[PDB]
């Protein structure tokens, strides 16, 4: 008796990737499910004696005191943005990110980057800090998305952006690749300059290095160098999850482990 | 020549708690302006030459490592949800939640509080985790709410949960008051129990003791304690400052300090 897809299916929510099972083996159904019940049980039960916390949770601390370490000002900004940011970002219909736009009210919407809340505060700031200006943001970001196994409509950025002088392609790729190595992860660089971040064929982060012509829109006139992550695609690679689903805020895992059980 | 009250106004953003500044002194705006806005550089030159980090997110970490050493997980719960965990909360007109919701699409919102997804968690850890379970969230909530010093529309909950055996008040008050000690910040507990958290005539938390009838529609039917708390009421309690303004997630102040200088 061979197993259903949808047993199939039911199996996979509770294979965690180094489980060394396999679904073909010839076990029923019944006896696979209470295997991997059991061991996603105990899973559980060990963080909950040992270290009660929260992936998600975890990696924005750990990205807060690279960064902060690295001499980047710790920022928190609004979640809920003015819709007018959408539109001075350069974001009209002919642009995918248009489309994408969850709206509250009238006149606001989820904010679906950090760049706007970022470039208010690097023009601010300049009045008060020491060159160069340093700066990073962590929090949730929103976009409508086709479902994909590389996408979620509620995820979390990582934005940082420093404005003066240093501001060279050299500088950003150097802090790039502290950054991943630091985490652990596997990546490639790919390059008004603009370059992404790969693992493989999933983009980690999109950068760039300023002057562009939008900064005058911001009242930005200096060169910059910054870069955009999101905290679930590092999680997904660094935990090997197949499915981003995984790695994000959730009912239905928790540090990747089914609730369901 | 007196102040106009929209100078006053003017300097009442530039004042911090601690300055020993009187307004009425007779000195001129410029030159009462002048030496705020140069204190106010240096409290930002201070904080970018040393630690670097936001009241609101530092917070939440020590937070955070005070409930996790205490024995609760760390939960991060979607912030977007399902617009009948309202309902479910037993939230219909004739309540004031009700007219307070930011709706999303046709089926979601933004929470206005941690409760649903706490209850969810419960239910769903009861089938892993050893009697009893201890949980918590920090996180954005949002309300629709009338101008106000003590609200924001933008804020950020505290909910920690404890279900099984140990749940009496008794216990419920002890968390509360260590936690409380231990952040420094005075307060007075005022009280299918119910009690308040009260600093002066500011209320921090409301707190409570189950079973009561709407745990039935989650799922629940264990006893359980627990408490809500808004960290932005904390930080202006903690940090003296006259209007919730200041602490919250904002482009106008960076740990109450105004941004526009
Ligand atoms: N829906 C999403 N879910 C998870 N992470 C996302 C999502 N959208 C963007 N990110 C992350 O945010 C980073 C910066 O955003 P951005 O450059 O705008 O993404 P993007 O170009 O739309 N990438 P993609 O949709 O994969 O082609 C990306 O490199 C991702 O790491
Ligand atoms: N709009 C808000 N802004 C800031 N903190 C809030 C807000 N609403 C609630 N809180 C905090 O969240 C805690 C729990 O929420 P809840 O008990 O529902 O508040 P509440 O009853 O509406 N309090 P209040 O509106 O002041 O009378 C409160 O005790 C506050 O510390
Ligand atoms: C500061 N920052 C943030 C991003 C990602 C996305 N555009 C956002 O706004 O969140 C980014 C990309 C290139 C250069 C700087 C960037
Ligand atoms: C877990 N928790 C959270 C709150 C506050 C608010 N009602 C909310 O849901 O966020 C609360 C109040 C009493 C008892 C437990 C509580
Ligand atoms: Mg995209
Ligand atoms: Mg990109
Ligand atoms: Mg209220
Ligand atoms: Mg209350």
């Amino acid at each position: 008796p061979a197993l259903t897809k949808s047993q199939t299916d039911r199996l996979e929510v509770l294979l965690n990737p180094k489980d060394e099972i396999s679904l073909n083996s010839g076990k029923p159904f019944r006896e696979l499910e209470s295997e991997l019940l059991s061991r996603r049980k105990k899973d559980l039960q060990q963080i909950y004696a040992e270290e009660r916390e929260n992936y998600l949770g975890k990696l924005e601390r750990e990205i807060t005191r690279f960064f902060v370490d690295r001499g980047f000002l710790e920022i928190k900004s609004p979640i809920l943005i003015p819709l007018e940011y959408i539109e001075r970002m350069g974001i009209d219909n002919d642009t995918e990110l248009s489309k994408q736009i969850f709206r509250v009210d009238k006149n606001f919407c989820l904010r679906p980057m950090l760049a706007p809340n970022l470039y208010n505060y690097l023009r601010k700031l300049d009045r008060a800090l020491p060159d160069p200006i340093k700066i990073f943001e962590i929090g949730p970001c929103y976009r409508k998305e086709s479902d994909g196994k590389e996408h979620l409509e509620e995820f979390t950025m990582l934005g940082f952006q420093q404005m003066g002088s240093g501001c060279t392609r050299e500088n950003l790729e150097s802090i790039i690749t502290d950054f991943l190595n630091h985490l652990g992860i596997d990546f490639k660089i790919v390059g008004g300059d603009t370059l992404d971040v790969m693992h493989g064929d999933l983009e980690l982060s999109s950068a760039g290095v300023g002057p562009i012509p939008l900064d005058r829109e911001w009242g930005i006139d200096k060169p910059w160098i910054g870069a955009g992550f999101g905290l679930e695609r590092l999680l997904k690679v660094k935990h090997d999850f197949k499915n981003i689903k995984r790695a994000a805020r959730s009912e239905s895992y928790y540090n990747g482990i089914s609730t369901n059980l």
